């Protein structure tokens, strides 16, 4: 998931 998968938390903090 998002919180789980660094580049999706660095990009969209909101997804997290």
């Amino acid at each position: 998931d998002c919180c789980s998968e660094p580049p999706c938390i660095l990009q969209n903090p909101d997804i997290c």
